[PDB]
């Protein structure tokens, strides 16, 4: 009971990060490998002013690391809650099903 | 070798994953709070009514019901009635896969 609401918040706060439709995106694209922030910018429809905001929001959230290669930087997943839970609702289509 | 059924099958579709993202963020969104969170694990055990609900749970005397009318509302819960009790069960099963996977074993 006690422990319900410690696991509650947690989860929630985690549910909380991954819920946003273009955060799940970047978050299916990184679950096949590390991807750098430019091959997101092409593979997402929407403004790369907007991929950004989300990359930094799932990186502050601790959902996802990056690195930076010269001027490249790459983004991986670095949480394994967030992993079960987009493999979760995607049902393993990020998996390559 | 060559075929278009073929590399389509081989490559993953950007615009199916987006109508999924989109499905899947709607089920996060009703999900990513801790009281209705509480609500789905209790339910997760099987079906219990509102009154054992604040009782097990009891938040506020009314956040359960904000809390039960919203889930209903979602389509995440179902609701039926025998005279004096009201019987609430989970009805999504999108969302309770995704209640057993954040607890990870805590409900059932
Ligand atoms: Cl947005």
């Amino acid at each position: 009971a006690e422990e319900m609401a410690t696991r509650a918040r947690a989860a929630s706060n985690l549910l909380k990060a991954l819920a946003h439709e273009g955060r799940l995106m970047i978050m299916c694209y990184l679950a096949s490998g590390e991807k750098s922030v430019t091959e997101l910018e092409t593979r997402l429809s929407t403004r790369q002013a907007a991929v950004s905001q989300q990359l930094a929001r799932l990186r502050l959230e601790g959902l996802v690391q990056s690195r930076r290669e010269g001027k490249t930087i790459y983004y991986s997943l670095s949480d394994p809650r967030a992993a079960r839970v987009v493999q979760t609702v995607y049902e393993q289509f990020c998996s390559g099903d």
